């Protein structure tokens, strides 16, 4: 919905201030196209993908991980619960290295 995209903007603009990520001249490209893609994902009523999501996607994507084994990934990579994977997590797992934008097309599918 028209909230959801606008929380997700919000925390776009928060990254779009946060220096460890000023050094990116697409970062501006970045952070719309993977708004929209997180916008795909089947979210909680507060907008993160909870661990019963994203298990069910890797394993239907053929690399199954266990609760346990998630619930300790999304903790060494989430600034929230063990329990949610949010969009930010999402954005500070994708960001980085310029290098990085070649992992992009793995969301590029053609009409
Ligand atoms: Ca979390």
């Amino acid at each position: 919905k028209a909230q959801q995209e606008e929380r997700l903007e919000g925390i776009n603009k928060q990254f779009l201030d946060d220096p460890k990520y000023s050094n990116d001249e697409d970062l501006p490209s970045k952070l719309e196209a993977f708004k929209v893609k997180y916008m795909e994902f089947d979210l909680n009523g507060n907008g993160d993908i909870d661990i019963m999501s994203l298990k069910r996607m890797l394993e239907k994507l053929g690399v199954p991980k266990t609760h346990l084994e998630l619930k300790r990934l999304i903790r060494e990579v989430s600034s929230g619960s063990e329990e949610t994977f949010s969009y930010s997590d999402f954005l500070r797992m994708m960001l980085g290295k310029r290098s990085a934008i070649l992992r992009m097309i793995l969301m590029y599918e053609e009409k």
